[PDB]
Protein backbone atom coordinates (compact mmCIF):
# COMPACT_ATOMS: atom_id res chain seq x y z
CA UNK A 1 0.00 0.00 0.00
CA UNK A 2 2.97 2.29 -1.12
CA UNK A 3 1.89 6.19 -1.48
CA UNK A 4 1.14 5.92 -4.97
CA UNK A 5 -1.06 3.15 -4.01
CA UNK A 6 -3.29 4.14 -1.66
CA UNK A 7 -3.96 7.56 -3.83
CA UNK A 8 -4.92 5.64 -6.87
CA UNK A 9 -7.37 3.96 -4.53
CA UNK A 10 -8.78 7.53 -3.06
CA UNK A 11 -8.69 8.60 -6.10
CA UNK A 12 -11.06 5.34 -6.81
CA UNK A 13 -12.96 6.27 -4.91
CA UNK A 14 -13.55 10.08 -5.83
CA UNK A 15 -15.45 8.91 -8.60
CA UNK A 16 -15.58 4.87 -9.10
CA UNK A 17 -12.70 3.82 -11.71
CA UNK A 18 -10.25 1.70 -12.24
CA UNK A 19 -6.64 1.27 -12.61
CA UNK A 20 -6.61 1.03 -16.32
CA UNK A 21 -8.95 4.31 -16.87
CA UNK A 22 -6.93 5.90 -13.63
CA UNK A 23 -3.77 5.40 -14.92
CA UNK A 24 -0.70 6.83 -13.18
CA UNK A 25 -0.34 9.65 -15.45
CA UNK A 26 -4.28 9.52 -16.33
CA UNK A 27 -6.03 12.29 -17.05
CA UNK A 28 -9.74 14.20 -15.60
CA UNK A 29 -10.96 16.39 -18.09
CA UNK A 30 -10.33 14.21 -20.60
CA UNK A 31 -10.58 10.75 -18.45
CA UNK A 32 -13.43 11.70 -15.83
CA UNK A 33 -14.11 14.97 -18.04
CA UNK A 34 -13.02 16.37 -14.95
CA UNK A 35 -16.05 16.06 -12.49
CA UNK A 36 -16.80 18.52 -9.58
CA UNK A 37 -16.68 15.51 -7.08
CA UNK A 38 -13.45 14.76 -8.40
CA UNK A 39 -11.74 18.42 -7.99
CA UNK A 40 -14.13 18.37 -4.74
CA UNK A 41 -12.97 14.88 -3.34
CA UNK A 42 -9.26 15.95 -3.86
CA UNK A 43 -10.18 18.76 -1.43
CA UNK A 44 -11.29 15.64 0.75
CA UNK A 45 -9.56 12.79 -0.17
CA UNK A 46 -6.11 14.81 0.92
CA UNK A 47 -7.58 16.20 3.69
CA UNK A 48 -8.87 12.77 5.08
CA UNK A 49 -5.41 11.57 3.97
CA UNK A 50 -2.87 14.22 5.66
CA UNK A 51 -5.64 17.27 6.00
CA UNK A 52 -3.62 19.02 3.70
CA UNK A 53 -6.91 20.11 1.72
CA UNK A 54 -5.50 20.78 -1.99
CA UNK A 55 -6.85 24.07 -3.33
CA UNK A 56 -8.30 24.49 -6.78
CA UNK A 57 -5.53 26.59 -8.15
CA UNK A 58 -3.29 23.61 -7.20
CA UNK A 59 -5.65 21.00 -7.98
CA UNK A 60 -5.65 22.38 -12.00
CA UNK A 61 -1.79 21.41 -12.40
CA UNK A 62 -2.81 18.27 -10.36
CA UNK A 63 -5.88 17.58 -12.51
CA UNK A 64 -3.87 14.01 -13.62
CA UNK A 65 -3.53 11.29 -11.17
CA UNK A 66 0.47 10.62 -11.09
CA UNK A 67 0.14 14.55 -9.94
CA UNK A 68 -1.59 13.08 -7.00
CA UNK A 69 1.33 11.09 -6.29
CA UNK A 70 4.06 13.37 -6.55
CA UNK A 71 2.58 16.11 -4.36
CA UNK A 72 1.52 13.42 -1.58
CA UNK A 73 5.35 11.58 -2.12
CA UNK A 74 6.06 14.16 -0.38
CA UNK A 75 4.54 12.64 2.80
CA UNK A 76 7.93 10.43 2.88
CA UNK A 77 10.50 13.58 1.81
Amino acid sequence: STIEERVKKIIGQQLGVKQEEVTNNASFVEDLGADSLDTVELVMALEEEFDTEIPDEEAEKITTVQAAIDYINGHQA
